DNA sequence: TTGACTCTCTTAAGAGAGTCA
DNA sequence: TTGACTCTCTTAAGAGAGTCA
């Protein structure tokens, strides 16, 4: 809600509830042929999810609290960042999963960045493979690699140059 | 429907028309601190665009040819790939700008790959900075770099471990 | 047969808000 | 007040199809 105290109370309640989500260990590629281990705090697959939580889409949830007799609601991963600017360079700030695990609500696996920065982590080589993200990746992006391109650049005639 | 020869004729007419688009020389990052040059064949900003071409969205165009009284229409960047498989790994193939310049229709600046592979090139370090795309990038992706993350992973209490 | 417009849709990273009990 | 559902929207890489003369 409006007050900094009220916002801290929301973050604290959220952390306590998410802290009771099941902790699932995931071993992950780091880049450079190395492997690491992440501990994701995963929201349940079906109701009940936890106090304050409800599912609004297949992999979307919201956190809600009643403050001043009014319901306040947020995207379930946005709560850690309620005291941060909600935009950057004129782009909306989004909750970004460093663990690439949507059900995970561990705030140690989340950052707050533009949607472009968020998306780009999918292809990052990882913290041991050349990640240059200033807020470092926790793992190599799941889509990193050579790709599966069907056809490359080509022309039939002689009208084009690179 | 259209025979191999007829498809080849569509590709040839498309190349003839695109080859007459304004050719714009762009200096671009290659990765590794090096700069290179790309020559983009840019569709005009407003009508007329060229024989067979029409705008269906702010940066979307289509190519149309009428063969034996039947109107055929394709996305304007898909024409170079009409003789290629249109899916791979159960994913639709998309025209992917190696030059990251949507108005460009140079077929030497296009490849044909899944939408995920396509998007991922936005963050590639480039052909001189570590690109691992099997069909190599022509330049460093425009979104490569440290990012502009507003807030990193953090907790207020001690409920979580990474 | 052609040009110049019109409309909505896909994907996978993300969102806000209303209906009931 | 709290829970469990429902709906549509945003973005930026991409698409197909209709109308009129
Ligand atoms: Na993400
Ligand atoms: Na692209
Ligand atoms: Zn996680
Ligand atoms: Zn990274
Ligand atoms: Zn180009
Ligand atoms: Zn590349």
């Amino acid at each position: 809600a409006l007050t900094n105290a009220q916002i801290l109370a929301v973050i604290d309640s959220w952390e306590e509830t998410v802290g009771q989500f099941p902790v699932i260990t995931h071993h992950v590629p780091l880049g450079g042929g190395l492997q690491g281990t992440l501990h994701c705090y995963e929201i349940p697959l079906a109701a009940p999810y936890g106090v304050g939580f409800a599912k609004n889409g297949p992999t979307r949830w919201q956190y809600k609290r009643t403050i001043n007799q009014v319901v306040h609601r947020w995207g379930s991963h946005t709560v850690p960042f309620l005291l941060e600017p909600d935009n950057i360079n004129g782009k909306t700030c989004t909750a970004s999963h460093l663990c690439h695990n949507t059900r995970c609500h561990n705030p140690l696996h989340l950052c707050w960045e533009s949607l472009d920065d968020n998306k780009g982590r999918n292809w990052c080589p990882g913290p041991n493979g050349g990640c240059v993200h200033a807020v470092v990746c926790l793992r190599q992006g799941p889509l990193y690699g050579p790709g599966a391109t069907v056809a490359g650049p080509q022309q039939r005639g002689s009208h084009f140059v690179v």
